[PDB]
């Protein structure tokens, strides 16, 4: 009776959990886009579709 | 996907030209007219319809 009145008390009510922090780190997709002189802008190759009036 | 965004890259927008400069040179025509010792001048044979006053 008293082991087990002692394992109660010092358990307590810890609950397991089975998982931690997931180890796959990366979310987003890779950029594989190219990237050349002639573009516009880092993000944008043209601006086709602008009008200026 | 990495072999064509190089390629792409690579490429740019470059345009074929199915032709360079035409090879034919000459434009003018061949002067076939004579040249006599009768004539007035080196481009001109006479002067005939030339009034003095």
């Amino acid at each position: 009776e008293a082991h087990i009145q002692m394992k109660a008390a010092a358990l307590k009510s810890a609950q397991s959990r089975l998982f931690g922090l997931d180890g796959g780190i990366s979310t987003q997709e890779e950029n594989t886009e190219r990237h050349t002189t002639e573009d516009v802008s880092p993000s944008m190759h043209t601006l086709l579709g602008v009008k200026n009036m």
